[PDB]
């Protein structure tokens, strides 16, 4: 089998992705944040506290007929973000792109923190790293990908996020359509949960590559590109007036400037993110100081390519016996 699914941007700026999902029988579409950094498929429901509702589409499952509670069993989970949810469990029928899965946990939510009520666009998440870090407890959860992967005609899926722009998500197949060029495969470890790779290193603009190793995450969950300060102050370096604002909570720059690409390596291959995907718009209504997109990962404890990233790729998820991590130029 496969799926295919768009996946839009929830405003204009990028700032995440929203996927339509089909929940239940008979169907119940929520539009939900595919997140390659989580692994719990969690809902806005019928159950979610009313007065964190602010016009999310729920899920309700006593008006499916394959809704299913999952006895005595419950979630919690944070973001990296700071945000939060939890709840209770069901299992009911989901499908995304014409892919179905039987029996998927579905993650109901009682409550959820002011972030997410505060997003009317994003009716839940749908998490797409390893199992292991499923919160269902006692009994933890497989994710969307894990239960369909023996059904899939390749145990793969990818990401292909636009700029501005929808973009695709696949399962069970690579489109060769999609990207120019070859695609590079590179490592993938699992210890941690997520899909964390080594790339080999970067470029600021038209500037010569440096080679060095940089440990992270592929992180579709998370907007920006977070990277070593060395590598990020470089980068600002080169944007006249650009500044780390310890008030507004990273790199800021001005709003006329035009900003330099940033080339990361994988292996011997590199993806180019161009000047403008850096652009984050005003830090406020009508301010002429805006946000840039590389941040600084010191404050994290782990380095995140994010949507900023890996929107300028074509990038494999190959979730094979050895998992490993695609990226081609598009
Ligand atoms: N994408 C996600 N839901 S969490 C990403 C993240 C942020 C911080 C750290 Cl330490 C790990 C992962």
């Amino acid at each position: 089998s496969t799926g295919s699914a768009t996946t839009t941007p929830i405003d204009s700026l990028d700032d995440a992705y929203i996927t339509p999902v089909q929940i239940g029988t008979p169907a119940q579409t929520l539009n939900l944040d595919f997140d390659t950094g989580s692994s719990d498929l969690w809902v806005f429901s019928s159950e979610t506290t009313a007065s964190e509702v602010d016009g999310q589409t729920i899920y309700t499952p006593s008006k499916s007929t394959t809704a299913k509670l999952l006895s005595g069993a419950t979630w919690s989970i944070s973001y990296g973000d700071g945000s939060s949810s939890s709840g209770d469990v069901y299992t009911d029928t989901v499908s995304v792109g014409g892919l179905t899965v039987t029996g998927q946990a579905v993650e109901s939510a009682k409550k959820v923190s002011s972030s997410f009520t505060e997003d009317s666009t994003i009716d839940g998440l749908l998490g797409l790293a390893f199992s292991t870090l499923n919160t269902v407890s006692p009994t933890q959860q497989k994710t969307f990908f894990d239960n369909a992967k023996a059904s899939l005609d390749s145990p793969v899926f990818t990401a292909d996020l636009g700029y501005h722009a929808p973009g695709t998500y696949n399962f069970g197949f690579i489109d060769t359509t999609a990207y120019t060029g070859s695609i590079t495969y590179t490592a993938v470890s699992t210890k941690q949960g997520f899909w964390e790779w080594t790339s080999t290193g970067y470029a600021v603009g038209s500037g010569t590559f440096k080679s060095t190793s940089i440990d992270g995450i592929a992180d579709t969950g998370t907007t920006l590109l977070y990277l070593p300060a060395t590598v990020v102050s470089a980068y600002w370096a080169q944007v006249s007036g650009a500044k780390s604002s310890s008030s507004v909570g990273g790199y800021v720059f001005p709003c006329s400037a035009t900003l330099p690409s940033f080339t990361f390596g994988v292996g011997s291959a590199r993806i180019v993110i161009p000047g403008d995907y850096i652009d984050f718009g005003p830090i406020s209504t009508g301010s002429s100081s805006c946000f840039g997109g590389i941040q600084s990962s010191a404050g994290i404890g782990i380095n995140i390519f994010g949507d900023v990233a890996l929107k300028a790729a074509f990038v494999v998820f190959n979730g094979a016996t050895t998992p490993t991590l695609g990226f081609a130029s598009k």
